[PDB]
């Protein structure tokens, strides 16, 4: 089981959803961006795991359930069993982190993807050890109800340049970004 990651995409205030939605129009090279790098494995036979929350998981058309060529797993309490279409649910990020150990998933698991909402950014970024925040700054504001949590620059760096990362402004439909990397190793 290879590295764990967060990967969001996050407005000038902070925003990262409203009414269940994006709060920003669609970007097709976000979600292009988004894609690629949750999808592509660096092993040979392997799929990355994606964790999201309940809301999260909801919020992908049903069309596109589960996220196709990556192992899906949600996060829940109150579920019994996975939502339709998926095949693996953990009450906790921790509890999904432990069950990557186990037979059925620790030789097919290749990068950890942490993919929101809020409160799953926050377990992963407080969690001890080695984790990267691939984060877009979108250079505008909008209306949101579901936030990401600040970064704690005394805990990770950012990055200048990540391997296979622009680093420029990108811009589409009017709206200006940029993608960042941020590691730590604590
Ligand atoms: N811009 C982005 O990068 C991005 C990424 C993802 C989603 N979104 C947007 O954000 C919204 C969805 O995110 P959200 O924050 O509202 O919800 P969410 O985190 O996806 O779902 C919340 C629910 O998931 C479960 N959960 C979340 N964190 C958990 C944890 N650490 N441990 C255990 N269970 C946990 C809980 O379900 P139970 O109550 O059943 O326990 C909680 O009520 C939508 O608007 C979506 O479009 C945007
Ligand atoms: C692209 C946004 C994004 N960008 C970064 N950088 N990180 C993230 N975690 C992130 O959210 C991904 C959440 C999964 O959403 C979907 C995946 C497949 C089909 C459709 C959707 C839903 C629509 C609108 F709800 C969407 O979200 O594109």
């Amino acid at each position: 089981v290879g590295s764990l990651n967060c990967i969001v995409a996050v407005s000038q205030n902070m925003g990262i959803g409203k009414n269940g939605d994006l709060p920003w129009p669609p970007l097709r090279n976000e979600f292009r961006y988004f894609q690629r790098m949750t999808t592509t494995s660096s092993v040979e036979g392997k799929q990355n795991l994606v964790i999201m929350g309940k809301k999260t998981w909801f919020s992908i058309p049903e069309k596109n359930r589960p996220l196709k060529g990556r192992i899906n797993l949600v996060l829940s309490r109150e579920l019994k069993e996975p939502p339709q279409g998926a095949h693996f649910l953990s009450r906790s990020l921790d509890d999904a982190l432990k069950l990557t150990e186990q037979p059925e998933l620790a030789n097919k698991v290749d990068m950890v993807w942490i993919v929101g909402g809020s409160s799953v950014y926050k377990e992963a970024m407080n969690h001890p050890g080695h984790l990267k925040l691939f984060v877009t700054r979108i250079m505008q504001d909008f209306e949101s109800d579901t936030f990401f949590p600040e970064i704690d620059l005394e805990k990770y760096k950012l990055l200048p340049e990540y391997p296979g990362v622009l680093s420029d402004v990108q811009e589409e439909k009017g709206i200006k970004y940029k993608f960042e990397v941020y590691e730590k190793n604590d």
